[PDB]
């Protein structure tokens, strides 16, 4: 399935190069800016446990998700793997505890030492 296609397939896009977030882009956009720090950011998506369990998906707001980059008001792997993607993008993105909600987690939708899975669209970025 799409998280072992990960792992197996995905590239290691931290800068530690500890495979915490590695990713595979599943379309690729038009453009070629990625956006930058302080960008205001449109996106769709859908998450769960690596596991199962638990699911979130934008489409279920009908409408985007939107969040200021590089701010952490997202897990420390959506700055790192929205930063990567260009307009029009839909990446896989698999994460490792320590880029997400570690030991804590995050009751009652995470539990500890979570594992994460992503599909991500990227809409559109503006500038702040
Ligand atoms: C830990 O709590 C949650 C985790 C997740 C979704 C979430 C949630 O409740 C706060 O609720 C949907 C909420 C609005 O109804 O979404 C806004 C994005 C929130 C940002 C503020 C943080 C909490 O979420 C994230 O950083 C990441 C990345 C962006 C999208 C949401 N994501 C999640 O961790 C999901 C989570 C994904 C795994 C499956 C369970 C939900």
């Amino acid at each position: 399935g799409a998280p072992a296609t990960v792992t197996e397939q995905g590239e290691d896009i931290t800068s530690k190069k500890d495979r915490g977030v590695l990713k595979i882009v599943k379309r690729v956009g038009n453009g070629e800016e990625t956006p930058m720090i302080g960008d205001k950011v449109y996106v769709h998506y859908k998450g769960k446990l690596s596991n199962g369990k638990k699911f979130d998906s934008s489409h279920d707001r009908n409408e985007p998700f939107v969040f200021s980059l590089g701010k952490g008001q997202v897990i420390k792997a959506w700055d790192i793997g929205v930063a990567t993607m260009k307009k029009g993008e839909i990446a896989h993105l698999l994460i490792k505890p320590e880029y997400a909600y570690g030991s804590a987690g995050s009751l009652p939708k995470i539990p500890s030492n979570a594992t994460l899975f992503f599909e991500i669209e990227l809409l559109d970025f503006k500038g702040e």
